[PDB]
């Protein structure tokens, strides 16, 4: 990642944000050690040009992804394409970004207040992507 | 004969779950990078749960040099399943000639034979089924 190619990466992050809406649901693995684990996943947003994520600091998969930054994320849309998005992911601890994750995704306020001392925003550092479709080839993309 | 069920009900619980999910996520590893795709078919034989792939494969290559995996996927019901494990290839055919007559899907491109069609079975895992509202079992 460069941060001179973010006119670049913007775009592959719009597209990944796009996609990731129309999965709805998607799957986030993570490490615990030797121990792969994942979990559905369903909130994504943009802020500053980067792709979020939320979480809770209390959960093992925040607790991971501290730990180890790589990640990979999977899903697919009503019309059976799927995405695989490979990446690192870092805390954001700024306040303004917990603010905004509750405006673009105010379902989010149902469990989780901008000081409530646990909710979480990550966002991807980098990250390669593709996106898969019975016909037609491949799509990839960075970000 | 609940005492023999034992045996069975985890595998059998994760079997008709995934099978209501119909796509589901396995994730592994690549050394310290997760892995996870969709993954379309699950069978069992002689109480062991299965799964599919081909030696060819990035996802079977990791399985063989680091078995445990975990599973994910949502059913029609809003619930969700984490199934962690490990799993073994098995080369039988006996076993490759049930998954094509179970998974009929695959006979459009895998052959018993075929040098490259592989099964892989779940030695042992723990499961949690969630609702938006947890039952735990043990393969
Ligand atoms: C549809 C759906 C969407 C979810 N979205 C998120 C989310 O975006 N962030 C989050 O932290 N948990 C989300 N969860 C909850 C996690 O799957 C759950 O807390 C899981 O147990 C966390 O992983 P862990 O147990 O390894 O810590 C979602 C659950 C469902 C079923």
């Amino acid at each position: 990642h460069h941060h001179h190619h973010e006119n670049l990466y913007f775009q592959g992050m719009k597209r990944a944000l796009e996609f990731l809406k129309e999965c709805g649901v998607f799957y986030l693995a993570t490490n615990e050690g030797d121990q792969p684990r994942v979990r559905p996943f369903g909130a994504v947003f943009e802020y500053e040009g980067k792709l979020y994520i939320v979480s809770n600091n209390t959960k093992k998969c925040f607790k991971q992804m501290i730990q180890n930054p790589k990640v990979e994320i999977s899903g697919m849309n009503k019309k059976g394409q799927w995405i695989r998005l490979t990446g690192e992911v870092a805390n954001d601890d700024r306040r303004e970004v917990k603010e905004l994750a509750l405006e673009a995704v105010p379902s989010l306020k149902n469990m989780y207040s901008v000081d409530d001392g646990i909710f979480a925003v990550l966002y991807f550092t980098k990250g390669e992507g593709t996106i898969c479709s019975f016909k037609g080839e491949n799509e990839t993309f960075s970000l």
